[PDB]
């Protein structure tokens, strides 16, 4: 038995330490394939570059963390580290699908009004709205959680709560039904809402096609190109997460009917999310140079 659980120790241990690879080296990749690529400085690509730090964190901070508590089954880095680490994850959570959530509406607004949006949307504003998504995440993440907002009176909760070495989540409904509402569940259904407009209008485009001229058709070209990839970049996250979340709901109303692994597991597709980026974005012949470039083929 002692052997049993040493095999499966260094066993996760691997697959822990390969995706926090996969994750880092991928995303890291993403961030210098942008700051170094002149064609790759899109206003949309300083999206994806703060969607790509969202899952830097998570594979710095999240993961490793989180690892040595799936592998040593336990918590070991005191209580405070505990709230802090619960705070990161949720924030990296919200802050990608609010990033997720801009750079869909940002599409709708570049494709339906070529225009407004050029003279509107500057750089130095796309910041703004960076900024913007991170200080709202870091407001409806960190806060509550600061506030004990999240804690249960139960005393399964009351008892982890007592434990150093307890870091399981465990939350009042109320704390559960809202955060996953905020954080999750509205960005998301805009997100979707926002994203099918987008492929119609994308349609109609090319429905109506060489029907408009070169320079109305060379700068609608170039906006189009790239949909498809961002679409994929979402319908993932959102496979990836709302599984996690659909549970969460459920386990509301019914503890003890969806299995506690398959809880975990969940939450681990979300994490695995973050190391999907980049590969997905090999799509692009663009940032496949780009890579090869600096891999130093
Ligand atoms: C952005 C975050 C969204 C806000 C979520 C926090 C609100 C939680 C409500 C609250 O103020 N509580 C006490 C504050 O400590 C929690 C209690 O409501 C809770 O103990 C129970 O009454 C029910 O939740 C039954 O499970
Ligand atoms: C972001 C919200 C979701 C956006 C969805 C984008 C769909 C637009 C239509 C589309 O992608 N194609 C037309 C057939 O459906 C295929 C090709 O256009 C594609 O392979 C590339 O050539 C790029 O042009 C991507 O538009
Ligand atoms: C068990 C913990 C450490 N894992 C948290 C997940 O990574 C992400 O969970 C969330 C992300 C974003 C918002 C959230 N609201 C929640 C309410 C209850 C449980 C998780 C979340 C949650
Ligand atoms: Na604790």
């Amino acid at each position: 038995a002692e052997l049993l659980s040493q095999q499966w120790e260094a066993g996760m241990s691997l697959l822990m330490a390969l995706v926090v690879l996969l994750i880092v080296a991928g995303n890291v990749l993403v961030i210098a394939a942008i700051g170094s690529t002149q064609r790759l400085q899109t206003l949309t690509n300083l999206f994806i570059t703060s969607l790509a730090c969202a899952d830097l964190v998570v594979g710095l901070l999240v993961v490793p963390f989180g690892a040595t508590l799936v592998v040593r089954g336990t918590w070991l880095w005191g209580s405070f580290l505990c709230e802090l680490w619960t705070s990161l994850d949720v924030l990296c959570v919200t802050a990608s699908i609010e990033t997720l959530c801009v750079i869909a509406i940002d599409r709708y607004l570049a494709i339906t009004s070529p225009f407004r949006y050029q003279s509107l949307m500057t750089r130095a504003r796309a910041k703004v709205i960076i900024c913007t998504v991170w200080a709202i995440s870091a407001l409806v993440s960190f806060l509550p959680i600061m506030m004990h907002w999240w804690r249960d009176e139960d005393p399964q909760a009351l008892k982890c709560y007592q434990d150093p070495g307890c870091c399981d989540f465990v939350t009042n409904r109320a704390y559960a039904i809202a955060s996953s509402i905020i954080s999750f569940y509205i960005p998301l259904l805009i997100m979707i809402f926002v994203a099918l407009r987008v492929y119609r209008e994308a349609k109609e485009q090319i429905r109506k096609i060489d029907r408009a001229s070169k320079r109305k058709r060379v700068m609608l070209m170039r906006e189009h190109k790239a949909l498809k990839t961002l679409g994929i970049i979402m319908g993932v996250f959102t496979l990836c997460w709302l599984p996690f979340f659909l549970v969460n709901i459920v386990n509301v109303f019914n503890r003890d009917l969806v299995p506690d692994w398959l809880f975990v597991a969940f939450n681990w597709l979300g994490y695995a999310n973050s190391a999907m980026n980049p590969i997905i974005y090999c799509r692009s012949p663009d940032f496949r140079k780009a890579f090869k470039r600096l891999l130093a083929f």
